[PDB]
């Protein structure tokens, strides 16, 4: 019936991109989230409430404000940007130890598919330790915002873990 | 009802593993045990509250801190490594001395029987000294953590020792 | 109305096969019985609560657990195994001996009658020492837990020995 | 009610075996009694506490600490070793006249009867000068306490001479 | 649930930006630190409250203020450093042998990991008597506090030393 | 209950090394004894009191101060060390003459035997002239207090002369 | 708990400097002690009251006020003054033959280990006529208070003595 979310990541990864590629249907221009969208978008009689907040680094200080009373957490990881992936797992190693986020869900948005040098959600799921989570339920899908697919298949996932 | 355990072994073992087969259902990557890790598993109507420690010479000197009430002791042996089994008799005829495991039930996990060349568990039996154990109940069991194989056979018999 | 049971013996006898003809009416495949196994099977008026423990040698020294408020004992020999004829010997004048089962009735159990080597329940009633029994009822039927016989006529005989 | 027993014996014979088939049924694997054992076993409804000791020449001289308040000793001899026959006469005459063990009762387990050389209870209580005593009650079992035989005939002599 | 730590060591070794990488997760720039920082974080639903200090000649002389109810101690070593090795050795010896920090933890980071020269964990070991230590609990982890690695696993072991 | 013991030695002989491999089941580093170390060991419901001292020819002469009310006393020899027997054998017989020592139990720790060059237990037994003890309990063991063998072995022999 | 302690020597030794280095832990700029300087030092749970005097041929006839209720003495030497050995000798063997220091522990410090030309702790013993000592306990330690070598390890000894 209601479900908080989370939409976190480093910057130029796709969040408010997959954020109203859900609400509106369409591939909007972008700029730089310098503070923070809040959209409710209905799916399988459920209305998930996604908080989409900034990547740059003087704002991932600023994601503790929003850690409380959060159901789910969905992590967008650029695939092109290989170079990036280290500090990536440095953030979701930080982010999974808190204890406000004790309970939530991981949903991780390996975006960017669509390009030709994109790494798959295996190898992703290799660089970014996911198999040493063991207080947690996760799960990894592979998207392209731009496109639309596995949007609606991490909100399905999503699901798994109401109430 | 409920019943006290504690995981120990050498660095190796697959204390973490068989918890987090025994909790989960599945074989997670692992990190070297520094703290610990404590779940409850339910089984029998049981509900067995297990203590996974480290076993890096540093941290043997702290498993002190866990003998106080604890119920049983579940002793993992890696059959593989025929190097070490007598540092492991070192530290399980020292921990058999303790005055506050006096009535623990011990039960030994002859783990990494799916290796060619691991050793039987008879074989192990001979070389810890298990025969020559007398104030205490003691029970040997070869297991796969990898493949769940002789870990709720473990459970089945710690049930004999409840209350 | 209420009558508590033990079932024992050396390993290969039959008890778990008799429990579970008994109280299901089908021969069960069977594993090593490692703990124990507890039903309840009516008859006569009258709710047998029966024991089934195990016989490994590691499981015989736990019996003792069980003797206390136990109003009849069913100690099943295989009747094939004429090698271990002598073991289950000591193994029942020992636990005559006990105090805990100072009151209790003796029943027993010569299974794998159906087997062509089988030996009488006579030449069973004199190499195990049954005349020899004076403080104690004690009565000496020939099954075949495969097929029934025999099993409805020992709590049938338990019967004598209510309140 | 209550009995003290002190279990004795040159190194070799038996004592620890006996103790420890007396009171958990089972052959242990032992090491040299270099201190004491002590286990109090249940029969007839009386609670028997054996103190089993050294044998070894530096601790033959640490039997004195124990033989107050004595009520029975149990001496081991072993039958196969017919060339120290000679020395546990002599440390038996000498135990027979300490005054602290006045009116203790004496056993004597002729053990290791399984032995094809083993020598005969009648031969053991000539050269170990038995009928000799006369201040004192004495009787002489055969035993394999590998076997359990002949030892619940001992501890039921030694009831005889109860409080 | 609460826990008092005070991180020390000579000038240049790392104190700050250790304490602000764990409390903010970011790099900060630096002073020489004149008083004292001191800052709550908070991992595994326990509240470190850590106290970092001047290394300077001259504040060496008032840590003494802060000994008292302190349970854990970080010692922090510049491991490029290879010339001032035997200062730091001199100020741990000394500060071991203070009676206010009788029952306190010992950890030592290890620091500057990421320098070509550094020197490894087990050179440091040696170079400062570590095994020496036998009043005391000890650890030593190699770090990069620039980068946060071995951070997290320090905390995680001062875990064991709780209450 | 309680129990007093003193370790006492020539130079090099493994005192300090055998006390911390009881209390702490490890192989620590050494320094030279120029004071004392004092530390309380539980073994078998009894809780000894070790008092180890220097050897050193400037601190054998304090060794006095330590004599009163001490229970036993553990003399820890070198036996690679095979030209400084005779001087270890006048400070054995010089101490044994003392009367405030006149009841206290006498062990020996013929010590370093995993070394190839190393004397039997029996050699030191003749060159340190045992068996001339006469008012006194004695017991040699072989050791190796680097791996800890024969160590448990000698406080349960002390056990035997308790209260 | 308490101790009493007097530090002599000639003038240029290192009285004030040895002091100051226990105290503080910093090596401080000297003047001439025409008077006296006092100073608590706390280590192994012992408060050492110390009390640093003047060497100058004036004040040498001086330190008798401080004789009474001395339970130590601290004799510093400089090891590089060769030329002055001969007047420490005289001092020492005066301050000997007081009846006042009659039970007084003797510490030397060898002080200035750290100059080329410094003579061994074992040419000193032999100056100063060490070996001739009969009344007292007594000590030698080569030091260099700048470093704080040696300077722990004097105290240490000054515990055997303690009460
Ligand atoms: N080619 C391609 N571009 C994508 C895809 N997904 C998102 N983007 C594009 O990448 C750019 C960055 O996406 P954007 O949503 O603006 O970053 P952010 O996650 O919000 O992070 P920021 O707000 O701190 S800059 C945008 O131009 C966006 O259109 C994809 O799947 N393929
Ligand atoms: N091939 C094989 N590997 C096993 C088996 N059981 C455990 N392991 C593996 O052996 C490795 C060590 O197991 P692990 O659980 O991490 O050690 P530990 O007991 O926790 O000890 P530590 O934490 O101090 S490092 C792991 O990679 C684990 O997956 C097995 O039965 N077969
Ligand atoms: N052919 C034949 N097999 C029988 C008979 N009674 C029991 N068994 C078989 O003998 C085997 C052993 O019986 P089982 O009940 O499993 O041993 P147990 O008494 O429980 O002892 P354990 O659990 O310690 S292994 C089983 O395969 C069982 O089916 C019989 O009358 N005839
Ligand atoms: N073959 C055979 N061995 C026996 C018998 N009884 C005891 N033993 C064996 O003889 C050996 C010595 O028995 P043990 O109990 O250890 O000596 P002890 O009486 O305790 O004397 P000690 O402790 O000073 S070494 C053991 O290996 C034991 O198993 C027997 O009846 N037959
Ligand atoms: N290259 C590198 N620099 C590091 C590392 N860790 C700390 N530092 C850097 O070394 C410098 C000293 O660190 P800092 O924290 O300021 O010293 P301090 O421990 O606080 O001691 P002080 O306050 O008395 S000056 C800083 O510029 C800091 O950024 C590292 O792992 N690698
Ligand atoms: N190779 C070997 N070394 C041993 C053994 N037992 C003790 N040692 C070693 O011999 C050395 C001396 O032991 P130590 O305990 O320091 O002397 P001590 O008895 O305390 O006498 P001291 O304090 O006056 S110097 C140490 O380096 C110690 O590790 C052994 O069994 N084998
Ligand atoms: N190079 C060197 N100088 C030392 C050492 N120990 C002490 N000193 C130095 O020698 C000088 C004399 O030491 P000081 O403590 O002032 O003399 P004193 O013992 O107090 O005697 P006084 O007060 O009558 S002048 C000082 O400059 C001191 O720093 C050492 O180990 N090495
Ligand atoms: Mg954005
Ligand atoms: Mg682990
Ligand atoms: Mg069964
Ligand atoms: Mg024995
Ligand atoms: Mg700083
Ligand atoms: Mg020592
Ligand atoms: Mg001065």
């Amino acid at each position: 019936k209601e479900m908080r979310i989370l939409m976190v990541g480093l910057d130029g990864a796709g969040k408010t991109t997959v954020l109203y590629k859900l609400k509106l249907g369409e591939v909007i221009t972008t700029i730089p989230t310098i503070g923070f969208n809040v959209e409710t978008v209905q799916y399988k009689n459920i209305s998930f409430t996604v908080w989409d907040v900034g990547g740059q680094d003087r704002i991932r200080s600023l994601w503790r404000h929003y850690y409380r009373n959060t159901e789910g957490v969905i992590f967008v990881v650029d695939s092109n940007d290989r170079s990036r992936i280290g500090e990536a797992r440095e953030v979701m190693q930080r982010m999974l130890n808190e204890d406000e986020l004790r309970n939530a869900a991981w949903l991780v948005f390996a975006n960017k598919q669509d390009l030709p040098e994109a790494m798959s959600a295996a190898e992703i799921t290799e660089k970014l330790g996911l198999h040493s989570i063991r207080n947690r339920p996760w799960f990894i899908q592979a998207t392209c915002a731009t496109s639309g697919e596995g949007l609606y298949e991490g909100l399905e996932w999503l699901s798994n873990s109401l109430k």
